[PDB]
Parts: C-alpha cells; sequence; structure tokens
C-alpha cells in the first residue's frame, strides 16, 4: 500500500497522522516521501490564486 500529496498538499499540522503533509514536518522527520516537490506550500508568481 502506498500514497501521494493529492488530497493532502498543506492540511495543516497533526503529528499523530502518517504524513506530515505541511510547513512544519522538518522539526519532526515525518513528512511525505517527496513534500520539497509534491506538498511543498504556495510559491505565487503573479498568474495562479488557487489552493
Amino acid at each position: 500500500d502506498q500514497e501521494s500529496c493529492k488530497g493532502r498538499c498543506t492540511e495543516g499540522f497533526n503529528v499523530d497522522k502518517k504524513c506530515q503533509c505541511d510547513e512544519l514536518c522538518s522539526y519532526y522527520q515525518s513528512c511525505c516521501t517527496d513534500y520539497t516537490a509534491e506538498c511543498k506550500p504556495q510559491v505565487t508568481r503573479g498568474d495562479v490564486f488557487t489552493m
């Protein structure tokens, strides 16, 4: 069995969950398997305003 960020990206911190798919995971080493390319918080540029 396996999962990904789809439905989880920046959901917010709750350390009981199997993925810390959020802003605080680096402090707990409990993040998604590819956080920095799949779950990384918004970095808006001028042409995207949606979550």
